[PDB]
């Protein structure tokens, strides 16, 4: 039996979608896989997607401050999983920020700063510990979600390409494929070794946050490791010579301002890479070596303004520059 690469890449979920994987089974087996990969993505659009009106989150935010909703256990799973990172990280990750995103949501199409009242009205209507997530025990009992505060909205869009990236890892194993680089709008995970007969780590690359995002700065060697970056200047409009970013600092309302450029976190879990990302972000640097302090099975790269690099000490031997005006700190 001989090895084979395919790919395959699609629009979905708001981004472009790719899948790459290396096997050796009868490619009908791999066409199908893929086929199924994409199926996955196309229907979870409409369980999680924010933007949607038909979705089941958008459903689950039209009964704020009703009735516990059921929901399916996958979705269950990563509001759990979400509300644990809302916890550990002191609220800097916050997937009931739906209120105060809208609003930016909407300048970002008008290219216009939100008023002032509305944001601290906004942020009066994001505490995620009015998100109650209950599960009876008992044989077949259904999932439950209820939002206890009126107006309070989730937003899962800091953790679901995560998410999705780690089912679609669950599917590829389901098909006896162990071999792929998953690439969800730039969530990466690296399942496996790739092919050369020599078999090799994935070199996953990490972006000049100021670029054109065409060629990475950094390079990483890893295996079944997820890759997921925050940054400033992944998405922002300008206003009146200000840029305004997407990753929102629940304390102010505003646009977080923080000391590091971008963060990397790379963790065997994508969900627990994206929540993580977005939350040291926010964090800054000390914090975010704080917070990640316990999370040992983590390692993390930091870029900051100046062009330095600091990893931590389970990648740093793994990450080569290219692009030399950066220095990796050791
Ligand atoms: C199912 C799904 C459907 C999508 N559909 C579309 C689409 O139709 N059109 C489109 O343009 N984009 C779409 N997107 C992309 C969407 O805009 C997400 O906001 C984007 O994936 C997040 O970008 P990111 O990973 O670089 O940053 P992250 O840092 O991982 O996430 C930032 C996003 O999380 C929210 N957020 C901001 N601050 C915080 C915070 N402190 N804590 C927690 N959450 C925060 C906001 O939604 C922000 O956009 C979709 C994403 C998903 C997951
Ligand atoms: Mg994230
Ligand atoms: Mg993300
Ligand atoms: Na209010
Ligand atoms: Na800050």
């Amino acid at each position: 039996a001989r090895v084979r690469e395919y790919s395959r890449a699609e629009l979905v979920i708001g981004t472009l979608c790719r899948v790459r994987v290396y096997s050796k089974r009868p490619a009908a087996e791999v066409h199908a896989a893929l086929e199924e990969v994409f199926t996955l993505l196309q229907q979870q659009e409409m369980v999680l997607s924010a933007y949607r009106d038909d979705s089941a989150l958008a459903a689950l935010n039209a009964q704020a401050g009703s009735a516990p909703v059921v929901v399916d256990r996958s979705l269950y799973a990563l509001l759990e999983r979400a509300l644990f990172f809302a916890e550990k990280s002191g609220g800097a990750f916050n997937p009931a920020l739906g209120a105060v995103v809208k609003l930016w949501n909407i300048g970002f199409d008008r290219a216009a700063v939100p008023d002032p009242d509305a944001l601290k009205e906004a942020l009066t209507r994001c505490d995620f510990r009015q998100v109650h997530l209950r599960a009876g025990v008992s044989v077949g009992a259904p999932h439950t979600v209820q939002l206890a505060q009126a107006g309070m909205q989730l937003d899962l869009g800091a953790i679901a390409k995560g998410f999705l990236a780690d089912k679609i890892v669950q599917l590829l194993t389901a098909h006896a494929l162990d071999s792929a680089l998953v690439d969800l709008g730039g969530n990466i995970f690296a399942l496996g070794l790739k092919y050369g007969a020599q078999r090799l780590e994935w070199n996953v690359g990490i972006r000049d946050p100021h670029g054109t995002g065409q060629k990475p700065a950094l390079v990483v060697s890893v295996r079944d490791c997820s890759v997921v970056t925050s940054g400033a200047y992944e998405r922002f409009f300008e206003r009146d010579g200000v840029r305004y970013h997407h990753i929102i600092d629940p304390v102010t309302g505003f646009p977080a301002h923080t000391d590091v450029d971008s963060v990397s976190i790379f963790a065997p879990r994508s969900t627990d890479a994206d929540a993580l990302a977005t939350a040291c972000f926010v964090l800054g640097y000390e914090k975010s070596c704080a917070l990640l302090r316990e999370f040992p099975g983590v390692d993390a790269l930091f870029i900051f303004p100046d062009k330095r690099v600091r990893a931590s000490a389970g990648i740093v031997d793994r990450v080569r520059v290219l692009d030399a005006r950066f220095v990796l700190e050791r």
